[PDB]
């Protein structure tokens, strides 16, 4: 149920609500902010020429094994991902390890 506040599922796949913070050590979750409703994500790039967005991207596409493309945020820390053609409870499985 902790992760559950920062994701939704429509036919398109999974979109899953961040909030990042640049120039970070890791790339890692960090935690889920409870009232905006989104997982709290650093980023250990800068963000200049778009290099955030693309680590973001980068990160989660790994994690989940499919297409991860920016649907809202591109310039703003709360950012909406696709991740396209996964289901929420896949979705889940992989941010709880
Ligand atoms: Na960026």
């Amino acid at each position: 149920l902790y992760f559950q506040g920062s994701l939704r599922e429509t036919s398109e796949g999974v979109i899953l609500s961040v909030i990042v913070a640049p120039n970070a050590r890791e790339t890692k979750i960090v935690g889920i902010d409870g009232t905006r409703g989104r997982v709290k994500v650093n980023v250990a790039a800068p963000p200049v020429k778009g290099k955030a967005n693309k680590e973001l991207m980068k990160f989660f596409k790994k994690l989940f094994g499919a297409e991860v493309v920016i649907v809202r945020g591109e310039t703003s820390r709360e950012k909406d991902l696709l991740i396209k053609g996964i289901t929420k409870k896949e979705v889940i499985e992989k941010l709880e390890l």
